[PDB]
């Protein structure tokens, strides 16, 4: 069964075919031109509300891995900024490349980042994630760059564990994570409307993108790499390179926290 992915029969630029809103308005990821973007002094600061947050497990789904969060009760939740209401956070994952110089989702100035880490919120206004999707202001993306450099110790819990969900289907135990370990010390950040990055690409995403990279080493990186997209006894298919690329802006704007 011919599914969606990130190979040469069916990756991004096949998607269109099942998911036709793959061509849509307000498609992501974007590349950020950071001198058209435009600094709204009316945007409040973002609030990241992490203490509470209740990490439950760790899944290779065949794409990526999610870190999966307890979003039973407001314990991680996501305000402020250009949200109106409380997003709770659901699940992050990443995308990264084969190599260093590519791997973000977005991009700044046409520069792509070795990786790129979703933390994906929804709104509670909207009952449950299934729901939410179905919105236009469903759900909140934060979303943060990875560079190649200094290690991020708040990363390595997660490195550790990806050893024993090396091929998709494959889950893990992951409670006690922290995800502020994964925070910039800048919430300086972009947004702009947009959609989920994977089919079905519904146009429901508040995109948030901190300006600041977090640093990761490269050994952390490699291990991100050694992940499979494929089953346990398949054939070998390395997960690397599981980003969509930049769509285009159309009729949107993309503000900036920040001057
Ligand atoms: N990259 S992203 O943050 O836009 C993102 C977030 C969540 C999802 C997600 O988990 N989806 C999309 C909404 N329906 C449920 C599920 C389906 C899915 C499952 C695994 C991989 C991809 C999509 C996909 C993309
Ligand atoms: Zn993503």
């Amino acid at each position: 069964s011919h599914h969606w992915g990130y190979g040469k029969h069916n990756g991004p630029e096949h998607w269109h075919k099942d998911f036709p809103i793959a061509k849509g308005e307000r498609q992501s990821p974007v590349d950020i031109d950071t001198h058209t973007a435009k600094y709204d002094p009316s945007l409040k600061p973002l609030s990241v509300s992490y203490d509470q947050a209740t990490s439950l497990r760790i899944l290779n789904n065949g794409h990526a891995f999610n870190v999966e969060f307890d979003d039973s009760q407001d314990k991680a939740v996501l305000k402020g900024g250009p949200l109106d209401g409380t997003y709770r956070l659901i699940q992050f994952h990443f995308h990264w490349g084969s190599l260093d110089g590519q791997g973000s989702e977005h991009t700044v100035d046409k520069k792509k980042y070795a990786a790129e880490l979703h933390l994906v919120h929804w709104n509670t206004k909207y009952g449950d994630f299934g729901k939410a999707v179905q919105q236009p202001d469903g759900l909140a993306v934060l979303g943060i760059f990875l560079k190649v450099g200094s290690a991020k110790p708040g990363l390595q819990k997660v490195v550790d564990v990806l050893d024993s969900i090396k091929t998709k289907g494959k889950s893990a135990d992951f409670t006690n994570f922290d995800p502020r370990g994964l925070l910039p010390e800048s919430l300086d950040y972009w947004t702009y409307p947009g959609s989920l990055t994977t089919p079905p690409l519904l146009e429901c995403v508040t995109w948030i993108v901190l300006k600041e990279p977090i640093s990761v080493s490269s050994e952390q990186v490699l291990k991100f790499r050694k992940l499979n997209f494929n089953g346990e006894g398949e054939p070998e298919e390395l997960m690397v390179d599981n980003w969509r690329p930049a769509q285009p802006l159309k009729n949107r704007q993309i503000k900036a926290s920040f001057k």
